[PDB]
RNA sequence: CGCAUAAAGAUGAGACGCGUUUUAGAGCUAGAAAUAGCAAGUUAAAAUAAGGCUAGUCCGUUAUCAACUUGAAAAAGUGGCACCGAGUCGGUGCUU
DNA sequence: TTGTACTGTAGCGTCTCATCTTTATGCGTC
DNA sequence: CGCTACAGTACAA
């Protein structure tokens, strides 16, 4: 009759088991249905449910967001080509055409093949006068003769198509600050240019150019020049000159020759560079090594010249090819230290000029106007729709242009007018677009969820926050002594502690807080600074308006907007003050409302909740209390301002991949109701990641960084505090924090950063990316941009390893960085990345395990319990039970129920039956603890080290005999009792006996669940052309026998087909039965006519209620019970469990962790003798492992290497084979066949690339918990 | 639940630099040639999920998805119990 | 001409802006 | 709180 429900839920698995009163899982002959011979099949009613993890949106926004991006460039080029086209059809009426017609073939192409000319001779002196673009753009620039116009659009087009980065917003003129004899007119700067620039090497090298009159204000040179409002005074001129100066020649090599085009002259520089070399290079070669000859500039395989130019080999690999052939031979240095400084045979276009910003283009495209305007009116005519062209850049707070007919965008527009970037201004209403930015994701009150919440630095929210902590203080305090200490603390100090408060006010004019008041006026003395103007920001009327102001400082950023909105309030300010207020950006939302703590009233006091919080009389309630309160009006204003369950997940916010495991567990709990006859639980058992630890513990584990900060300096005797001070809210930056964590030097290359241009450096993840997702401190390292541009997909280097091996030891007994950082940036020491570090658990699958879990029990608690009462506000018909992980992990180590997760996935529905066990146990045992434990209730040395010692302690009544901590032993009798009634509810008899029974069971329901695949069409990698016609068409007028195209198509589902194929010259409708693989392009298609899509497939006579819809993870029966799950159409699974003895599974956990299970002596050494006794037990496991893989693996091979290594080492130490024998179970555990090894050998995985077995196989339709199924036997199709 | 300090992650927008693919950048000589010697190599165009229609400087890799019967779809409905045992579940007995 | 066996292959590095979450500790609160 | 299908080449019929 009545009976539990027990969950254990994980980001892939979601393991459940029903149990009755008596601790036992009951089993039910559930009906079959289809056409094969069984009705009825026996099944316990213990399980698993086990599917692919949840994918988050970030890989789906980067390709959305680069989709866009290559769509506007598309469209700028677009435009370039419609300002050209009236002109450039007078002298060349296809040129466009021939650009357009550039990819095809000779046989494609619809005019001459050369595009620019259109004729041979013509191309080749192009190309002969011009070896790169650069050159075409220096001649543009500089030379003042009439040019071709076609030249000039592959000039422009080729800025505005690559036209770098915007990060600087300045103007950063090149035409003339761009030499660096800047210095002249000042009183060059070409020293620190050459040296490395900082500020110590500036002072010194100042010194030694110029003994200084005065050290802080020699007027020229100095540090502050080089690294708006602040011209109140009024050297800027010379100043700004020169930081354009430093920064543009810190960018690009210096340019003696004097030009408009130091980037192209610089480009030209490498190729002249690179041409010099190498021919140096094949001298040099053929005249000492005339073998390798062959090899370097021939075989494009090897990482050589070739390999470099039409092989795949990057700059740092030919760099550490030919570095031994450079250091072997003789009068290589002036190569040898180039290559040393990364410079020798440089390209042009390189991983490294993402530095360039977009100001070098725009000076050279406007220079290149200049040029042309006289020849060509038309380039004079809209010269500033061009620089427009090139310069436009949609803000970040208009999002999309869409009309209206996109989900991410949020622009309204003025008028209904196609928006280009030269009417962008007058169509696009910026104002409520900017507000809506912020409004559209900002959240809802969760009291008022019809109206937005208050900023954080709002005044009204400081009020709030101070009064809010500071009812409950006691010495209660009255409303005057509040209002008091506000006065005289609050406003006076940007930070109170208690001993401020007890040595300023109760010395002349504690309990409830610690040391300092969480609580403070930041805002109130931010104002303070800024209006100078103590009484108006204590008005009274003028509250509204100043929270006008901060909401404007918090909704907008642009100095245009903010002035726009702050213009109303300027005729109580001063010109100069709202200049000064308009820099202060707030960042951060409060989270409660307006309305909510100032606009509601009460109906019979009349007073707000922040009065009632300013004075309460001697009450002194606070919110909580003040909603809990009946006699308020609040809470019945509350309640009143308050179905597919697709519905209910659809409006909950957050990551996707809490969705999987929360509609899998609420399903599953749906159909364990509807199996038991829709009769509901007792209680459902909820498995919580959460846990409890000490209170020394929780402060280590939750001090501030801003101290670890001091400690690593201070052990380090570093003085950059000194030089750049900092608090703890300025270590809140990512850049900044991390500049810090490395004392302000560069992690890869040995040179000091600069901490007023940390924009220009790059975030760099120790462990890549695109090899494993960790976004930890441990990875994450700031240095210099170029070098994170050269480590695409790859751990740093050897040679930085053994550069820099000192300072990262240097910084790891500084506990500045941790061990594991150590380990990753020493990763190249013990080979880098291999297939055992991808392998581990991320915190990634805690964090979602976490919101999960925390979500199942909101949903359930809210689902099982339907009803209420007038009285009663609800009948708890079922309880929710949230154990922690702690006491369930303990049960299993007291009691000998120990799990590994190698041998097969039975231990998801053993954990959920313990969860189950221990929960319907601890209930029942104490009922005083109802509400502790189920959600929804409420109970009302350090509190957290208390709570722990109580959850500690609260297991031991399952303990027969209770060791004390002064090592004495305690007796507790065998049978328990609830103590207030005689009932029994934990038996250390027969139960123990049950639980053995029931972890010893060998079927259990492990269904994986069937998912139809979606993501990208195939691998992204084009592939060169060839005659194979596996090759997929990148468009579709390209056939891939003549352009290439992508391979290994993603299949979404298989489908059966029974249909005849044309086999044979002489041609003969031969009836065949087989799979087809539906990819995911042709998945629409598909789904659209499938007959007509199988026609085109080259069958016939398609049976058509005969297709069968097979998505991955499809389960089939063969003989002797063996299981296929489908991979693929070309592709099969192991699908098939071993159950091995509790015995095994107990002896092979207490073989490994040998000497570290950190309990007792007496207990070491009874696991030593057990482990001892029963050695046997390892050809017994062997024997198993046999026997399973010879029923149902079908590795034969494999299984002859294993008995062989396993026989020609069986007199190895326990430890090491109870090890192996451990990693053993991958040959026999369900999924994909992986490649394991034994003590020395490696066994490769047996793939299973045939499905003819299937075809005449029982086909199995699993539910959501696997009790429904409907078994087909496809031998009787076709 | 609010404030403060952690840590690990989510959602959306604007950008950059590469990379890949085909074509253009006349290869020369000895050559019956299979080939061999020599020369050259750095750049550009186009595409960057096939595409879709509400045609936007928009959207297209997230989430959802056992089988059957209704329903365009959304959505709804569909499967006996007790006992004795256990190699992926079996056996025995009542029930309509 | 069609199945099997063994080995290799797979898109990548950031920058600037916003807002959130669930766990851990110190205070009040239900 | 997990963890490869497809490509390409070489042999058996
Ligand atoms: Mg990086
Ligand atoms: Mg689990
Ligand atoms: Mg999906």
């Amino acid at each position: 009759k009545k009976y539990s429900i027990g969950l254990d839920i994980g980001t892939n698995s979601v393991g459940w088991a029903v149990i009755t009163d008596e601790y036992k899982v009951p089993s039910k002959k559930f009906k079959v249905l289809g056409n094969t011979d069984r009705h009825s099949i026996k099944k316990n009613l213990i399980g698993a449910l086990l599917f692919d993890s949840g994918e988050t949106a970030e890989r789906t926004r980067l390709k959305r967001t680069a989709r866009r991006r290559y769509t506007r460039r598309k469209n700028r080029i677009c435009y370039l080509q419609e300002i050209f086209s009236n002109e450039m059809a007078k002298v060349d009426d296809s040129f466009f055409h021939r650009l357009e017609e550039s990819f095809l073939v000779e046989e494609d192409k619809k005019h001459e093949r050369h595009p620019i000319f259109g004729n041979i001779v013509d191309e080749v002196a192009y190309h002969e006068k011009y070896p790169t673009i650069y050159h075409l753009r220096k001649k543009l620039v500089d030379s003042t003769d009439k040019a071709d116009l076609r030249l000039i659009y592959l000039a422009l087009a080729h800025m505005i198509k690559f036209r770098g980065h915007f990060l600087i917003e300045g103007d950063l003129n090149p035409d003339n600050s761009d030499v660096d004899k800047l210095f002249i007119q000042l009183v060059d700067a070409k020293a620190i240019l050459s040296a490395r620039l900082s500020k110590s090497r500036r002072l010194e090298n100042l010194i030694a150019q110029l003994p200084g009159e005065k050290k802080n204000g020699l007027f020229g040179n100095l540090i502050a020049l080089s690294l708006d409002d602040d011209l109140d005074n009024l050297l800027f001129l010379a100043a700004k000159n020169l930081s354009d100066a430093i920064l543009l020649s810190d960018i690009l090599r210096v340019n003696t020759e004097i030009t408009k085009a130091p980037l192209s002259a610089s480009m030209i520089k490498r190729y002249d560079e690179h041409h010099q070399d190498l021919t140096l290079l094949k001298a040099l070669v053929r005249q000492q090594l005339p073998e390798k000859y062959k090899e370097i500039f021939f075989d494009q395989s090897k990482n050589g010249y070739a390999g470099y130019i039409d092989g795949g080999a990057s700059q740092e690999e030919f760099y550490k090819f030919i570095k031994p052939i450079l250091e072997k031979m003789d009068g290589t240095e002036e190569l040898l230290v180039k290559l040393n400084r990364e410079d020798l045979l440089r390209k042009q276009r390189t991983f490294d000029n993402g530095s360039i910003p977009h100001q070098i283009h725009l000076g050279e495209l406007h220079a290149i106007l200049r040029r042309q305007e006289d020849f060509y009116p038309f380039l004079k005519d809209n010269r500033e729709k061009i620089e427009k062209i090139l310069t436009f850049r949609i803000p970040y707070y208009v999002g999309p242009l869409a009309r209206g007919n996109s989900r991410f965008a949020w622009m309204t527009r003025k008028s209904e007018e196609t928006i280009t970037p030269w009417n962008f201004e007058e169509v696009v209403d910026k104002g409520a677009s900017a507000q809506s930015f912020i409004e559209r994701m900002t959240n809802f009150d969760k009291n008022l969820p019809n109206e937005k919440v208050l900023p954080k630095h709002s005044l009204l929210y400081e009020y709030f926050t101070v009064y809010n902590e500071l009812t409950k203080v006691k010495y209660f305090l009255s409303g005057e002594q509040k209002k008091a200490i506000v006065d005289l603390l609050f406003k006076t100090n940007r930070k109170v502690t208690v001993k401020q408060l007890k040595e300023d006010y109760f010395k002349k004019i504690i309990s409830g807080v610690e040391d300092r008041f969480n609580a403070s006026l930041g805002t109130y003395h931010d104002l303070l600074k800024i209006i100078k103007d103590k009484d108006f920001l204590d008005n009274e009327e003028n509250e509204d308006i100043l929270e006008d102001i901060v909401l404007t400082l918090t909704l907008f950023e642009d100095r245009e907007m903010i002035e726009e909105r702050l213009k109303t309030y300027a005729h109580l300010f001063d010109d100069k003050v709202m200049k000064q207020l308009k820099r202060r950006r707030y960042t951060g939302w409060g989270r409660l409302s307006r309305k909510l703590i100032n606009g509601i009233r009460d109906k019979q006091s009349g007073k707000t909740i922040l009065d009632f919080l300013k004075s309460d009389g001697f009450a002194n309630r606070n919110f909580m209390q003040l909603i809990h309160d009946d006699s308020l009006t609040f809470k019945e204003d509350i309640q009143k301002a308050q179905d597919s369950l697709h519905e209910h997940i659809a409006n909950l916010a957050g990551s996707p991949a809490i969705k999987k495991g929360i509609l899998q567990t609420v399903k599953v709990v749906d159909e364990l109701v509807k199996v038991m006859g829709r009769h509901k639980p007792e209680n459902i058992v909820i498995e919580m990641a959460r846990e409890n630890q000490t209170t020394q513990k929780g402060q280590k584990n939750s001090r501030e960084r801003m101290k670890r900060i001091e400690e690593g300096i201070k052990e380090l005797g570093s003085q950059i505090l000194k030089e750049h001070p900092v608090e703890n809210t300025q270590l809140q930056n990512e850049k900044l924090y991390l500049y810090y964590l490395q004392n302000g030097r560069d992690m890869y290359v040995d040179q000091e950063l600069d901490i007023n241009r940390l924009s220009d450096y790059d975030v760099d993840h120790i462990v890549p990316q695109s090899f494993l997702k960790d976004d930890s401190i441990d990875n994450k390292v700031l240095t210099r941009s170029d070098k994170n541009r050269g480590k695409s997909d790859n751990v740093p280097s050897e040679e930085v390893v053994k550069k820099m091996k000192n300072y990262w030891r240097q910084l790891l007994n500084a506990k500045l960085i941790t061990q594991r950082k150590f380990d990753n940036l020493t990763k190249a020491e013990r080979g880098g990345l291999s297939e055992l570090d991808k392998a581990g658990f991320i915190k990634r699958q805690l964090v979602e395990t976490r919101q999960i879990t925390k979500h199942v029990a909101q949903i359930l608690d809210s689902r099982m319990n339907t009803k209420y009462d007038e009285n009663d506000k609800l009948i708890r018909e079922v309880k929710v039970i949230t154990l922690k992980s702690k006491l369930v992990s303990d049960f299993r180590k007291d009691f000998q129920f120990y799990k590994v997760r190698e041998i097969n996935n039975y231990h998801h529905a053993h954990d959920a039956y313990l969860n189950a066990v221990v929960g319907t146990a601890l209930i029942k045992k104490y009922p005083k603890l109802e509400s502790e434990f189920v959600y929804g209730d409420y109970k009302v040395i350090g509190k957290a080290t208390a709570k722990y010692f109580f959850y500690s302690n609260i297991m031991n009544f399952f303990k027969t005999e209770i060791t004390l901590a002064n090592g004495e032993i305690r007796k507790r009798p065998l049978i328990e009792t609830n103590g207030e009634t005689g009932e029994i509810v934990w038996d250390k008899g027969r139960d123990f006996a049950t639980v053995r029974k029931v972890l010893s069971m060998p079927q259990v329901n492990i269904v994986k669940k069937t998912e139809v695949q979606t993501g990208g069409f195939s691998k992204e990698s084009i592939r060169p052309k060839r005659n194979s016609d596996k090759l997929i068409a990148r468009k579709k007028d390209w056939d891939p026998k003549k352009y290439g195209g992508f391979l290994w198509p993603t299949v979404a589902y298989s489908v059966l087909v029974v249909a005849k194929v044309e086999k044979g010259k002489s041609k003969k409708l031969k009836s065949v039965k087989e799979l087809l693989g539906i990819t995911i392009m042709e998945r629409s298609s598909f789904e659209k006519n499938p007959i007509d899509f199988l026609e085109a497939k080259g069958y016939k006579e398609v049976k058509k209620d005969l297709i069968i819809k097979l998505p991955k993870y499809s389960l089939f029966e063969l003989e002797n019970g063996r299981k296929r799950m489908l991979a693929s159409a070309k592709q099969l699974q192991k699908g098939n469990e071993l159950a091995l003895p509790s015995k095994y599974v107990n002896f092979l956990y207490l073989a490994s962790h040998y000497e570290k299970l950190k309990g007792s002596p007496e207990d070491n050494e009874q696991k030593q003798l057990f482990v001892e006794q029963h050695k046997h037990y390892l050809d017994e496991i062997i024997e198993q492992i046999s026997e399973f893989s010879k029923r149902v693996i079908l590795a034969d091979a494999n299984l002859d290497k294993v008995l062989s290594a396993y026989n020609k080492h069986r007199d190895k130490p326990i430890r090491e084979q109870a090890e192996n024998i451990i990693h053993l179970f991958t040959l026999t555990r369900l999924g994909a066949p992986r490649a394991f090894k034994y003590f020395d050998t490696t066994i490769d995985p047996k793939q299973y690339r045939s499905t003819k077995e299937v075809l005449d196989a029982t086909l199995i339709h699993q539910s959501i918990t696997g009790l429904y199924e409907t078994r087909i036997d496809l031998s009787q199709l076709g």
